[PDB]
């Protein structure tokens, strides 16, 4: 909608307030200068079309701990704790299932680094949704179930590292300065000295509510889950987030990479789309069991298959 930035010092400081120091929003942050209209434009969820997640007994019952990261259970895939930039796009749903696709290959899929392409997903799945104007998670891995994907290798994510602060650290332009439409869907690879690689998965499937989450993180590693982001959730810096204040600026897709407590507080360590510079090193905590702003409500995942 408006070029109103979206951050206040009173909105931020209220915000603070209410949320009682569980989590430090942050005005002067590096979401400070946003615009309604770019916040928005971040959230490209839009709109199951895949069969519910099934435990086997042993799965089920079993004793699932009371922290955990992927990054860590699983040392030796560099795909998981690697953080994202959709950039200016509504890409987040292509983006965040890559990112896990990529992790899953590793962790399941007997492939250590592979960057699956939010590139492919985000040009070539017109089921999904519309490139940069959103997309559904669900179709994103039903794609890689039907279709398949290939490597950033391959088709490396068309959009920099843009920056939402007037100076950067890691020396980025700013987002204010571009805004992109879908990209071209191409069917072979960016360079020709390079050939094409499917990537699919041999199933996908969708999880529900607080416990599935856990379950599906534990076994077969980081995966994609949405929530409404509300304007105070762009402030966001440190400590468990819960929506306090602010308008609905759409659904966001992001990867759920681990759970703890944090002084007597249930979260979901997640790795958020936008940078290393927001939240905490590129990552958010999230309220979790109360499904804070409908995180635990649709999850999507699947089982990368393991090339010949
Ligand atoms: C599919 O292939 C083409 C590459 O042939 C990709 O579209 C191209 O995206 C590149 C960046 O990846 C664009 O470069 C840009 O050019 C404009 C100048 O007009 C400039 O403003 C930007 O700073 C940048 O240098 C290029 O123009 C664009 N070309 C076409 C034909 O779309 C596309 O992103 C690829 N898709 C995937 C899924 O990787
Ligand atoms: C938010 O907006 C303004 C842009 O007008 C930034 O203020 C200037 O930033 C430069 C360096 O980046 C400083 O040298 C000046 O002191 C600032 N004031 C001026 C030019 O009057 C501000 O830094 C921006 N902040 C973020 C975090 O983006």
């Amino acid at each position: 909608a408006e070029d109103a930035p979206v951050l206040s010092k009173a909105f931020v400081d209220r915000v603070n307030r209410l949320n009682r120091g569980i989590w430090k929003a942050k005005y002067d942050g590096v979401m400070q200068n946003i615009t309604l209209r770019e916040a928005k434009r971040l959230n490209g969820v839009i709109k199951s079309i895949l069969p519910k997640r099934r435990f086997t007994e042993e799965e089920a019952c079993a004793p699932l701990p009371s922290s955990f990261d992927s990054a860590e259970a699983w040392p030796n895939c560099p795909t998981i704790p690697q953080i994202a930039d959709q950039s200016a796009c509504g890409s987040c749903w292509a983006v965040a299932a890559a990112s896990a696709m990529s992790d899953r290959f590793c962790t399941m899929g007997g492939v250590q680094d592979v960057h699956i392409s939010a590139g492919d997903l985000l040009a070539c799945c017109s089921d999904c949704g519309d490139g940069c104007n959103g997309g559904d998670p669900d179709r994103a891995w039903a794609y890689f179930s039907s279709t398949g994907l290939v490597s950033d290798y391959c088709q490396p994510y068309p959009f920099p590292h843009c920056s939402h602060h007037s100076k950067s650290k890691n020396g980025y332009p700013p987002c204010s300065q571009f805004n992109f439409d879908t990209p071209k869907c191409n069917y072979t690879c960016d360079d020709p000295c390079i050939p094409v690689v499917n990537y699919r998965s041999w199933t996908s499937y969708a999880l529900q509510g607080e416990d599935d989450y856990m379950r599906e993180l534990f076994f077969r590693g980081p995966f994609e889950v949405a929530f409404d982001v509300y304007e105070d959730f762009i402030a966001y810096n440190s400590g468990v987030y819960h929506h306090v204040s602010g308008q609905y600026l759409g659904g966001h897709a992001v990867r759920l990479v681990g759970w703890g407590t944090s002084n007597g507080v249930p979260y979901w360590k997640i790795a958020n789309s936008w940078n290393t510079e927001w939240g905490m090193d590129g990552y958010f905590l999230i309220r979790r069991g109360s499904s804070e702003c409908g995180i635990e409500d649709g999850g999507s995942a699947g089982i990368p298959l393991a090339p010949n």
